């Protein structure tokens, strides 16, 4: 009910000198530098840990509750890996093995290496798209069938190791917070707009049609007009099985999610299309009656390591770097979803470590990058998967169909497999959501995920990408650019003030002005904060020190020439009359009006509001202590810091007295290391708030 | 000295009640559309008058005080013009007459629709070059000795002609203000790179060696290459020539700045050593005697005018960008000073405009772009000019040379001008002990300068310039990126609050926490701010709800089967001991854990502080209130505002009270745009100061 205080008056001097203030030692660098050199033998034991951390899971696992959790969440996500892997290598212009090589030896090295429990590990579709995108490149900058087919996948291992190269370093030099400069409508944009893409390029499967190999700018409206121009060769078995497999799969889809408790374990409907497929087509003779387009002969077996191509590396460099970031940022999301809801410590450098070394082996063997898929840690989560004894197992499904079974596979359309891979695409196609959302909740964001989309949309997906942090780092400019600033006045007759503009019978003491900017000053702002403070108080001082300097020039001379006669009541002026005349100074003396006024020589004091003697006018000001708010501002830079000082120093020389309140003791730290502080201004200037600064000026001048 | 003060507590909603506020009006774009084509007289006349600036000045013009000084300050800089002009084409590499043509044309322009009153129109040293590599860039791109010089000549004109509509379009669109994106430390590390490119350019004519056209990256680098892998080649007379210009003129340069006062004019030592050379250098016959290079016959008069290219267009649209926004940086910032120091206004939509048109014309008829030289305009000004007559009275003089006397320049050789050239990098080679000042003030600042350096040397200066501004951006993320957060408490009996490891004698009333964040909180710095808060509490608020709604469960297992009879008064617990059993919750039905509590079904209230039956454990909490200080937080984001509403219900689910303080009425009325506030969070939480939401806790606990 009741506010009651009774205490003096502090500026920050007076406060300090009042209370004991706690000695702080400052570290130093070499000092620091120590630190990690020690290895005492307990720290030795931690940093094993780290880098390995099965060797900390495995022998606290929980065999009676846990193991048979694993093996049906393992079989599972097997089928749908094996699934996928074909279809993403169809994404990637080469033979469809390769993709489930790219399935198998990552999850074996996460399974040793890796920190979350729940995601599956391997390829998926944007990341697909790209490493297509930059073999194309390659290919045709390599200074001068099945040898074409020979050189994309040589391509295509030579950008996986260097991406996993790139993934590695970061992970050892602890940058593992990069994730942070991405915001959530920079990714929502991407993912809407890259979804199009995927959609866009699965056209050629479905009608079966040959398109060539595009490439950015604008490849997706080339890749639209090669398709429709010869729209007249559709093969018509293709579209309709197509057809049929899209509008069941997701029928089925939407049944799991609306009776999720009722369903003991969701239905495979991935796996039962494909083997009715592949056994009519089979059955039927798909492939001579209708000339429809299969899998066809895998060779049984891994392929032999080979060795990195240096001409390679020196021609997609930019292009890996782009693939390393999105794998991470995607995989790094995703990760972060399931340890929240189930309460386990995530080490990002280790996440790094892990996915490097993951991807430089598949290279290795031939097959091509990737992190993890939404979709599939779904299908892992959701049948109960409770370590990475579930990746396992489905690494070993995998095994089992490259070693002995992949002849079952042979009489499989494409046209069934890329009716999959599009029947995955409506969570990120409903995104689209959003731009009603942010249009009312925030502009500036809304502009984000816009910019994105058409980037990403005309220029490729990985110039977007790259054009759109930089946009998203300008608007973080465009908020601070223009602050609202104001003036404020006592409401109440307390200690309270607000903006003089909202409240009826408001007051303001005489000759006093408060002044606040509600925003940091740095480079970008420090021009329109003069201009705002100077339409504040009504006048510029340096035009009134101009003024008062070139009316002294002409006291000083009449007095010499003998019509003043400087007497202590005030300026006679035995002569009445006097001429007025401009004294024109030339280019290379008029800096002398810009000094501090001296007036030690005359014997009285020259009041500059009151009239003068013999018709000599200045204009006059009621204004003379000036209060400045800064419990906003949050930082300073040297080019603020410069502006500020000549604005202080313009309004000392012409007798206005200066206050900075509402700031912390750091602020204040650091503007000593900038040498603010000089004669004419003083640290005395400072005071805890802005009744302190207005009761100290009342006693003064009363 | 005392600071008195009895008042209610207040919080947001109870001061508002009790203050009216003023009628305010929502911005309506709609008005602003229709306003602003008012159409009236009065504001059309103000529209002409303000983009034909000579017909205001012009007519008030001070005949008997400003003419003489005029055409003095005219003269001395047309002479000053020819040999800048001369010199410049050597950089482009096409003949000396076109440089002619380049300080003529704009200036003439400028006469009509310029605001500054200062500064002298034309050709520069930097811009110079980079036209050179745009023109070089384009002939090696077309489509397959002085018709070569024929082709340089001619995509020289094409790059002028599109840099000018680039700068008219931006003033037409009102987009001025462009300039506050460039800092003055990116400003002066750009600049002192750039003057080392041009002192390594100037080689070549100095020892007379022929060097290839190389291009950019790295075409520093190359260029030095070719002349010291030919310095056995080098033309002695010539070195000798250069060496003795240099060493005169940089002594005559000191007396000048020495002796300013001393001086009725400063002496033209540029004029009278080209007047000795070429005069020696005719009647010693050196040009057949030590085979030295000279300027040789120009054609006397002007050019016909010719037709922009297309094609070249096309090809340097990149390039075209980079030299309109350096010209207008440069010269807006040289005649900022003037305007300054003699006190006019400047306007800076018409300056595009006017530098715009004058690079349109002159390319035309065959010169290249320009803007202004600050060694130039210090000749204007330091000689008297007052206005722009001066820039008019130079032109003639140019003219005089062209259409009469560009004979008596054959005999001069290119090592004097190209020694001149190197006279006046003395300023900016100089600006290389910024980098110790900017190590002992700030060293993001420090940083952008050395990275801005390193780009411009490395890169060029097109991509150079682009990269630094991306640099120059993430500082500013770099700045804010990990706050440092506090814990404050009372300091004195009073209403002061400050941080709690500074001070002896400090007090914290039981239960209460209050914690600091003295920066914005965008989508950069939301995880570590969370983080902090977590640590400085001691505890998180999920894991306590969800053990919480665990016991809760247990409980009510056993009431069920009457083991515990949950009487009106107390628990029963009829059965003595109990076995511990475990539900162990599968995947998905976990989530309800996170749910608040709801006890309604027992009849009493059950203190989750005080121990539970049967050896139930809960964790036990000290703290009932929270208070966050936003005094320091000067905006949210989409990913700021989502992050703090889910802190904010976690704390109450487990019955702790928030507060928020320190904040404007603007950022409050922002808040309830995000849909903020709903049946759980309310408006009721905001307070004016931390005082006063202390006084109502204890208020309330009592």
């Amino acid at each position: 009910n009741q506010y009651i205080v009774a205490r003096p008056v502090y500026s920050t001097n007076a406060f300090e000198e009042n209370h004991k203030k706690t000695g702080r030692h400052h570290k130093t660098f070499l000092d620091h530098l120590k630190v990690c050199c020690s290895c005492s033998p307990q720290k030795a034991k931690r940093i094993v840990l780290s880098l390995f951390p099965i060797a900390s899971w495995l022998p606290a696992y929980r065999l009676k509750e846990w193991l048979l959790s694993d093996i049906v969440s393992g079989i599972s996500t097997g089928i749908v890996a094996v699934l996928q892997g074909l279809a993403f290598a169809l994404l990637v212009d080469i033979p469809p093995v390769y993709g489930l090589y790219a399935s198998f030896f990552p999850a074996i090295i996460y399974l040793f290496f890796g920190t979350s429990r729940h995601i599956s590990v391997g390829p998926f579709p944007i990341l697909s798209m790209m490493v297509g995108l930059a073999v194309s490149g390659a290919v045709s900058k390599a200074v001068p069938l099945l040898d074409d087919e020979r050189v994309r996948v040589a391509a295509a291992a030579s950008v996986t190791v260097l991406s996993g190269i790139i993934q590695l370093a970061f992970g050892i030099l602890r940058i593992g917070f990069v994730v942070i400069y991405l915001s959530e409508s920079l990714i929502s944009g991407f993912t809407t707009a890259a979804a199009v893409h995927v959609l866009v390029s699965q056209l050629k499967f479905i009608f079966q049609l040959t398109v060539p190999s595009h490439t950015d700018p604008v490849s997706i409206f080339k890749v639209l007009y090669s398709v429709f121009s010869q729209i007249e060769k559709t093969n018509i078995a293709d579209l309709v099985t197509a057809l049929i497999v899209l509008l069941v799969v997701s029928i089925v889809k939407e049944i799991n999610q609306r009776f999720k408790d009722k369903l003991p374990v969701p239905i495979p409907i991935e796996f039962i299309m494909t083997v009715i497929a592949a056994g009519v087509s089979y059955g039927c003779d798909f492939k001579n009656r209708f000339k429809v387009a299969v899998v066809g002969d895998m060779n049984p077996g891994f392929q032999p390591p080979i060795t990195p191509d240096v001409e390679t590396f020196q021609n997609t460099v930019g292009d890996c770097f782009g693939i390393a970031m999105v794998a991470f940022a995607v995989a790094f999301s995703v990760a972060s979803v399931y340890s929240l809801k189930y309460d386990y410590p995530l080490d990002g450098n280790q996440e790094l470590i892990a996915l490097g070394l993951g991807n430089i082996v598949c290279g290795v063997f031939r097959g091509f990058a990737g992190s993890t898929a939404l979709s599939r840690s779904a299908v892992q989560e959701s049948t109960g998967g409770k370590t990475q004894i579930a990746g396992l197992i489905g690494a070993i499904i995998v095994l089992i169909v490259v070693l002995a079974i992949g002849f079952l596979l042979a009489p499989l359309q494409k046209s069934v497999l890329a009716a999959l891979a599009l029947g995955n695409l409506k969570g990120m196609l409903m995104q689209f959501a959003e731009i009603g959302r942010l249009w009312r909740k925030d502009k500036y964001d809304c502009l984000i995920w816009i910019m994105t989309f058409i980037f990403t949309i005309v220029l490729g997906l990985g110039l977007g990408l790259a054009a759109s942090v930089a946009f998203q780092l300008l608007t973080i400019v465009f908020r601070t650019q223009f602050p609202k600033c104001s003036t404020l006045a006592n409401i109440g007759r307390t200690n309270i003030y607000k903006n003089k503009k909202d409240y009826y019978d408001m007051y303001e003491p005489e000759g006093v002005k408060i002044f606040r900017c509600p925003s940091p000053i740095y480079f970008a702002n420090i021009g329109f904060f003069r201009r705002k403070l100077i339409d504040a108080v009504g006048f510029s001082p340096l035009r009134i020190l101009r003024k008062r300097n070139k009316a002294l020039r002409k006291i000083r001379k009449l007095q010499k020439q003998g019509l003043l006669q400087v007497t202590p009541k005030g300026f006679i002026c035995t002569v009445d009359t006097i001429k007025d005349s401009d004294e024109e100074l030339d280019n290379n003396q008029i800096e002398v009006l810009d000094q501090p006024i001296n007036t030690t020589d005359l014997p009285f004091h020259i009041d500059w509001n009151d009239d003068l003697p013999l018709n000599i006018e200045v204009p006059k000001i009621s204004l003379h202590s000036l209060i400045l708010d800064f419990s906003a501002v949050s930082f300073l830079d040297v080019s603020s810091v410069r502006g500020l000082k000549s604005i202080l120093q313009e309004f000392i020389r012409i007798k206005v007295d200066v206050y900075i309140v509402g700031t912390d003791d750091d602020f204040i730290e650091k503007l000593n290391r900038y040498e603010f502080f000089d004669g004419e201004v003083k640290s005395s200037i400072f005071f805890l708030t802005i009744h302190d600064a207005v009761l100290h000026i009342l006693m003064k001048k009363d």
